[PDB]
């Protein structure tokens, strides 16, 4: 029932994401020189270094907030892709499936710890 355990669990999950090849297009903010119309379609850019830095700065209060920002990386990729068969969008779908598979226990354990605290 460790209320703070989600933080290190999220740091480890971000390490796994950074290690895999599929994360390369999403590790740093999108390069507007590579994609000049990016901010005409995407309102809020997000990338894994910004998520990691926000976590390390102590600027997430819960794993749900981290999960919302990681989900925004994937929804931005889906909104920007000209095709659902594109290379970069295909990488985002694989990364999203891996992320969701692992974040589920982080969220469940955190919410369980809070309930135990408020029992
Ligand atoms: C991380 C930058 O985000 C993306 C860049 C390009 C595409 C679309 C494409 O294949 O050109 C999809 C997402
Ligand atoms: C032990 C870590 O194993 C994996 C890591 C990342 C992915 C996600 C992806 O490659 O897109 C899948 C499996």
């Amino acid at each position: 029932y460790d209320i703070q355990a989600w933080k290190k669990q999220c740091e480890e999950l971000l390490n796994l994401i950074f290690q895999c090849e599929d994360s390369e297009p999403f590790r740093q903010p999108v390069d507007l020189l590579e994609y000049p119309d990016y901010r005409d379609i995407i309102d809020t850019p997000m990338d894994f270094a910004t998520v990691r830095e926000t976590l390390e700065a102590g600027n997430y209060e819960s794993p749900m907030e981290l999960c919302k920002d990681v989900r925004l990386i994937f929804s931005n990729s889906k909104a920007y892709t000209p095709s659902k068969r594109s290379r970069i969008y295909s990488m985002s779908l694989r990364l999203s499936a891996f992320f969701e598979e692992h974040i589920s226990s982080v969220l469940s354990d955190y919410k369980s710890a809070l309930r135990f605290h408020k029992r």
